[PDB]
């Protein structure tokens, strides 16, 4: 049944400030009379509303009215947007970053423009790979992104791994790997200030099909309906990056060690156009690399992983 | 830009079957020749299509486009409505039975027809209370619906206790309690056959303001609606997909720690019979232990009150 007034007159009254007749026949565009008529309904719903007599009405006390968006979020922690057709997932949440919520997602079917960590170009072609990014603010610094890389590395393989995909392993500090073949790509991208918060939007490319370096989820094995992949990428990631906002690294560690490719390996350390070359001996407490050159193992903050 | 084109001509063509130029000039209201020039522009966006003279053009194997819905729902498993005025939440979902998967729930601010176990009436004034509602198929059979009833008590307790109510307290098979009053009445309804699954829609209504019953205001604890109701709705989800896999077994330690009855001089009430005794809890399939004359005995049905 159309209850459109009644409804809109309990919204203008849910603050639980005075209100007077001649306003609200204002607002709704009613006589005082049929404003009258219409708290007497809400009146006859329980609604327990003051009539100063010849002023107007008031709420005893404020309510907050049930909302779907306010109820889903914290049902969620976030929300989920399909494009079909975008430049990078990654820039769709980073144009929208003054009004993201720490967990909303965006997945794509086509990237026009999708990019790489090194200026690099992500292939995205329509409807064949997973195309995903979440944004999140870490109330850490910036330097709290390297530990958000790692998580989502060990949250991805993880995932993969429930799914069939029993090898897959992960890359300091963005990258999934599958018999030493790269399945996934990761793109942490952060605007921060230091001793400030930092708004950082991560983006997964996942090779599901294929099309001597890359890897595919087809090619081992494993086949799955993307939304389904996507759908359970999203949910692990939110719970995965709560936990570490509360528990910090320290629930990973020991996640991380099943899962590094590198661990005990000879590696490459690219830092610019520098090549550093050691064997790798994991990640520190803090998510520092433990690169060893020459029998000695200094700390990393900085950088990335390659093979030897 | 305007992609409509170029995507409605993809998902004609996501079915992985044959389809003439006639044929999509025909739904796309096209010409052949700007049919033909949209196709490429698909294949620039990296979709394989095989231009067969005579047949038509194709995509090499099925695609599968991506859905907000289906990524929502399995983020989900169940989807949230919210209703400002609605005779009854329990109501609304049997009335769409046919249309919910496990795990949809209904909030309402206002219940022009609320609605107890025994037909007596729920008073639902506007935007006062919690007024809530689930759907779940249990592909157990329909006696699978007291284990419902008690996982449904156990995660409303204990919601409410992570929320301030370190006292809240349940009732045998469906009720939540607060020093010996009644605090939410929780309505279980059903639709199953023997042998088969059943169709489940709980509704749960928490006295949260003051107007035998006690109220979440009357304990100094103080809750946003949303935030109770969307708190509800993950727990319960999660309670009962739990109790799907692994039954009530790890809900009996639970069941102790919150039965407000148990151990204590009760009435088993049945129709308008009254059965006297000692509850001493609940079995592992969810069946009432009264204790009369020294016997414990298991029920299947009824209502646990005080004496
Ligand atoms: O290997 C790399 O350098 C990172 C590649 C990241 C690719 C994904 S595709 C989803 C998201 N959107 C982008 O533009 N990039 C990432
Ligand atoms: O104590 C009882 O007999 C059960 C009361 C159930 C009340 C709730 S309010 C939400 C849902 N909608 C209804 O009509 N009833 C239940």
């Amino acid at each position: 049944k159309d209850h459109t007034i009644p409804l809109t007159l309990i919204s203008i009254l849910a603050d639980g400030e005075f209100h007077s007749g001649e306003q609200l026949g204002e607002q709704l565009g009613m006589s005082r009379a049929a404003i009258n008529k219409h708290i007497q309904t809400l009146r006859d719903w329980g609604v327990d509303v003051f009539t100063v007599p010849g002023k107007g009405y008031s709420l005893p006390e404020p309510i907050h009215l049930l909302d779907e968006k306010k109820i889903s979020q914290e049902i969620d922690h976030g929300r989920v947007t399909v494009l079909p057709v975008i430049d990078s997932t990654n820039q769709y949440l980073l144009d929208r970053l003054d009004e993201l919520t720490s967990g909303d997602a965006c997945v794509a079917e086509y990237q026009q423009a999708g990019r790489g960590r090194r200026g690099r170009k992500w292939f995205s072609p329509f409807g064949a790979n997973l195309y995903l990014s979440m944004y999140w603010r870490l109330e850490q610094g910036p330097a709290a992104a390297i530990g958000l890389s790692l998580v989502i590395g060990i949250v991805i393989a993880e995932v993969l791994q429930q799914l069939g995909a029993e090898q897959v392993r992960v890359k300091w500090p963005n990258d999934i790997y599958l018999q030493d073949r790269k399945l996934s790509g990761i793109l942490v991208e952060l605007t921060g200030k230091t001793g400030d918060a930092a708004q950082i939007v991560s983006g997964a490319g996942i090779n599901l099909v294929m099309r001597q370096g890359w890897i595919s989820l087809q090619e081992a094995g494993v086949v799955i309906d993307r939304n389904l992949l996507a759908a359970r990428l999203i949910k692990e990631l939110r719970l995965g990056l709560e936990l570490f906002e509360q528990e910090g690294l320290a629930p990973y560690l020991p996640r991380w060690e099943k899962l590094d490719n590198f661990i005990h390996r000879p590696v490459k350390l690219i830092i610019g156009d520098k090549e550093i070359y050691g064997i790798s001996r994991g990640i520190d407490a803090q998510g520092a690399l433990l690169l060893e050159q020459d029998g000695v193992i200094k700390a990393w903050v900085g950088g990335e992983i390659s093979l030897r």
